[PDB]
């Protein structure tokens, strides 16, 4: 194996030992380099309930280089692209090489119930976050409805 392989699989180990409360996640049987995640949208905040489907793709520069992550179900948050694509704090400007999966699954969590106004990937969500934070909770009660799928 690579260092980055090692790493991953010590992330692992980690996250197997102590898991974070409603996050979970390993990589796929082929190339490690590749995750699955599951992000339970936090209590007490209009994602509650809905169970969210992510993917970590890993560089073989890890953990110097941060991986990508995606929602694989369906979203809608201030912060997250059309395809899926989370535009985090840490995992861009600010990553740390001490940084592990757990962290970086952990933070997502917390960005669903505390999205950053600065310059949204998801102008519309951010408009009613803002505007109108009532039709806000309408649409993602409606995405935390299709996480069961």
């Amino acid at each position: 194996t690579t260092p980055s392989r090692r790493r991953l699989m010590r992330d692992f180990k980690k996250l197997q030992e102590d898991p974070p409360a409603g996050v979970s996640g390993a990589p796929t049987e082929d190339n490690i380099l590749t995750w699955e995640a599951i992000i339970f949208g936090p209590q007490e905040t209009p994602f509650e309930d809905g169970t969210f489907k992510l993917s970590l793709e890993f560089t073989e520069e890890y953990p110097n280089k941060p991986p990508t992550v995606k929602f694989i179900s369906k979203m809608f948050h201030p912060n997250v692209y059309a395809d899926g694509s989370i535009c985090l704090d840490i995992l861009q400007n600010r990553w740390s090489p001490t940084y592990d999966v757990a962290a970086i699954l952990t933070s997502i969590q917390s960005l669903l119930d505390e999205p950053n106004p600065n310059s949204p990937a998801n102008s519309l969500a951010a408009q009613l976050y803002q505007e109108n934070r009532r039709e806000y909770e309408k649409r993602v009660q409606q995405i935390v409805e299709q996480s069961w799928l």
